[PDB]
C-alpha cells in the first residue's frame, strides 16, 4: 500500500506517534516520505546483508528477524515480513522502541540528512486531524 500524505499523518497520530518521545507528527511523516515514498512494501538491501522494511524502513540487523541476517538480533520479535503490511501497527509499534533506545530519531539517517532541522510541520499542513 502507498499511502497518500495526511493518510499517512492520521493513522500515525491513532497509533500514537504524535509526540512519542518529543517529535511530533510531522517528524514522522517527513520520514516515512523519504525512507519509503509512502510505501508499506518497500525493502533495501544494505552492504553489510542486512535489509530495511517497510514505511520506516526497519533494519533487520537489530530490529526483526529475516532468516538471512547472521549474527543479528530481534529486539522488536517480528518477521521483517510483518512489516510489509497495509496496516502499520507492527512497523509503529517496534519505531517506538527504536526512537526510545537512546539517539532519537538520529537511528533513521534519512531522519538526520533530510528533516531534522526543516519546517517538519509542512508535512502535516491542511491535514483533517
Ligand atoms: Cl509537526
Ligand atoms: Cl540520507
Amino acid at each position: 500500500k502507498v499511502f497518500g500524505r495526511c493518510e499517512l499523518a492520521a493513522a500515525m497520530k491513532r497509533h500514537g506517534l504524535d509526540n512519542y518521545r518529543g517529535y511530533s507528527l510531522g517528524n514522522w511523516v517527513c520520514a516515512a516520505k523519504f525512507e519509503s515514498n509512502f510505501n508499506t512494501q518497500a525493502t533495501n538491501r544494505n552492504t553489510d546483508g542486512s535489509t530495511d522494511y517497510g514505511i520506516l524502513q526497519i533494519n533487520s540487523r537489530w530490529w526483526c528477524n529475516d532468516g538471512r541476517t547472521p549474527g543479528s538480533r530481534n529486539l522488536c520479535n517480528i518477521p521483517c515480513s510483518a512489516l510489509l503490511s497495509s496496516d502499520i501497527t507492527a512497523s509503529v509499534n517496534c519505531a517506538k522502541k527504536i526512537v526510545s533506545d537512546g539517539n532519537g530519531m538520529n537511528a533513521w539517517v534519512a531522519w538526520r540528512n533530510r528533516c531534522k532541522g526543516t519546517d517538519v510541520q509542512a508535512w502535516i499542513r491542511g491535514c483533517r486531524l
